[PDB]
This record gives C-alpha cells, sequence and structure tokens, in this order.
C-alpha cells in the first residue's frame, strides 16, 4: 500500500497531460454531436 512516502515529478506532469486532454475529447464529442 502506498503511503504517499515520495513520486516523480515526471509522473505528476503527464498524469495532468493526460486529464486535459481526456476531457477535451469528451467535450468535442458532446458539442461535435450534441452542440
Amino acid at each position: 500500500m502506498n503511503i504517499t512516502s515520495q513520486m516523480n515529478k515526471t509522473i505528476i506532469g503527464v498524469s495532468v497531460l493526460s486529464v486535459l486532454v481526456v476531457s477535451v475529447v469528451a467535450v468535442l464529442v458532446y458539442k461535435f454531436y450534441f452542440h
């Protein structure tokens, strides 16, 4: 079980990139289909 001891900064970065990306897509379709 991860005890939130330490984490790589690089990991956080990519994580955010995937967050926005995914979100954007969901929105693009939401409008492109249900504008």
